[PDB]
């Protein structure tokens, strides 16, 4: 867990996303998705919603599209929830009402939801919506314009650790109703990876190794986790 | 494609999933696309090709995979999965309760010819009691599904998405390539154009054989060829690899 919403949205600006995306979760502890989205208005606003904001959130959205779907279920809500919040801040930063938003003072979330409330009286029920469509709009095309060499390296950088996560996850359902305690912690161990370092890959083959020692299906996944331990225990046999 | 309903369910029965799911597309082209209609044609078809209680299991086992976090069946796989999935519930109802026989003839008919005849059969069943069923099969399925082999499953599993994670793949490509800004390259058109001509041979493919190796690798020596984009470059290397590594993993299993 990161310390503000400043460094979050820092994470969003290096094209951190893995980690941006955990944004969502810091503001659980900090503080239902109506009041969640709302807090996500304040924080950025009052965090320095820019332009280069809302285009550098256009990638990862972009990525969110991909049919390969490297972003899914968790992940997936964390990208929309946020989403949903953009337009609005949109709408905010666009007729000048980011303003009557940006504060001092340490509030709480009854008294965050509290102003916005009253804010309501800036922008007619009608016009809310009608802004909240035309920026939608302005967004999805710069979702078009995204230079595709951005998008295309922010992917494997996402999908590299994600799709381990689903080819994890699925090992351990189809395990459990076939060790369990087990891949859990390598489900959990991956679990907080923002990128699949040189390091972190060498991490997971002392996991494939220390399973051993507890099926002919559990196989092609170990396969498609860590193959060379595999080659290197099967041959060690080969030659007794 | 195949010619015949018993061909693709003698596919279900063999487990070979990606062409049983390409049926659907038959079934629309024997016919001649409401969802209800096409949900229709499916029942009766089942009901004609011997449908029964291992048609089922199977049909478990496809279902098992399509839920796991992986999701090797997305977009139209998918939406084949789910419509066939619609028809199953009638012929679970059906075959516990005696009323195939109404839908069952030898006579080749025609899409009005069976949608009247699902019209008259529909009076031998009460709408309340359709739905208790239905609700009842739903259930003693999905237990099924909790319960298919998790040998058979991953199985399954690993020779769909073979397929598949390819599929969406260069789908990807795709459109990130037309979505490209590329003033200079004069090539990008003709590039594209190879794109989408993969797309479409891999289209019609339920397994990756030596055929389709050979295919794929003649696309992506073609686009080599195009001079690509530095982004493109890492999409052509998962395309065609060269995986001295698991053929040396599959060898040693």
């Amino acid at each position: 867990m990161l310390s503000s919403t400043k460094e979050y949205l820092q994470a969003l600006r290096d094209g951190k996303y893995l980690l941006f995306l955990q944004w969502p979760k810091f503001i659980a502890e900090y503080y239902e998705a109506d009041e969640m989205v709302s807090l996500l208005i304040f924080e950025w606003l009052n965090n320095g919603f820019c332009l280069d904001d809302i285009k550098k959130f256009a990638i990862l959205y972009a990525v969110h599209e991909m049919e390969s779907r490297p972003l899914r279920e968790g992940l997936s809500y964390a990208l929309t929830t946020i989403s949903i919040a953009l337009f609005p801040c949109m709408v905010y930063l666009t007729n000048n009402l980011q303003e009557h938003y940006i504060t001092s003072k340490k509030l709480s979330s009854k008294e965050v939801l509290q102003l916005m409330t009253m804010n309501n009286a800036y922008l007619e029920k009608q016009r809310f919506v009608e802004f909240l469509g035309q920026e939608q709009d302005k967004f999805f095309t710069w979702v078009k314009e995204a230079d595709s060499s951005a998008v295309s390296k922010a992917f494997d950088q996402i999908y590299s650790v994600t799709y381990l996560k689903y080819l994890i996850e699925d090992y351990l359902s189809l395990l459990e109703s076939a060790r369990i305690s087990l891949v859990v912690r390598l489900a959990k161990y991956l679990h907080e990876q923002t990128e699949l370092t040189q390091d972190v890959h060498d991490e997971i083959a002392v996991y494939v190794k220390k399973l051993w020692e507890m099926a002919e299906f559990e196989e092609e996944f170990l396969k498609k986790i860590s193959p060379l331990p595999f080659i290197d225990n099967t041959v060690r046999i080969l030659t007794g």
